[PDB]
């Protein structure tokens, strides 16, 4: 196994994702996410004009969505921090659900670690 640090990392994951209305109407509103390094960036469109908004990925739990979120969307998957706050996210395919979840579950998750079964 051999490592490599450079100046700018390259991107990990983009694509079109909807977030709950943080402050709206149980609606759900679409908005270009692009997955970084341990982090989680979006911009108004994929244009990628300025960073609107950011979320951390530090030992976060994502995984699909239960049933008791009340989330009538298929391919939709949460992400919290089991008191910060509850992200969550609904991929227009099923493909692309699991991919995130994965993609930005395992910059949350920390193998070889503690506080872990």
């Amino acid at each position: 196994g051999s490592s490599g640090s450079s100046g700018n990392a390259p991107v990990t994951k983009a694509g079109w994702l909807f977030k709950q209305a943080s402050s709206g109407v149980k609606q759900w509103n679409k908005r270009w996410f692009v997955l970084v390094d341990r982090c989680l960036f979006y911009y108004k469109d994929e244009k990628e004009e300025s960073i609107l908004g950011s979320i951390p990925l530090l030992s976060f739990r994502v995984a699909a969505v239960q049933p008791s979120d009340n989330i009538s969307r298929k391919h939709t998957f949460k992400a919290e921090h089991a008191g910060v706050r509850t992200y969550f996210f609904s991929a227009e395919s099923p493909e692309e659900q699991e991919a995130w979840i994965q993609a930005m579950g395992e910059a949350a998750r920390v193998q070889s670690g503690p506080s872990s079964g």
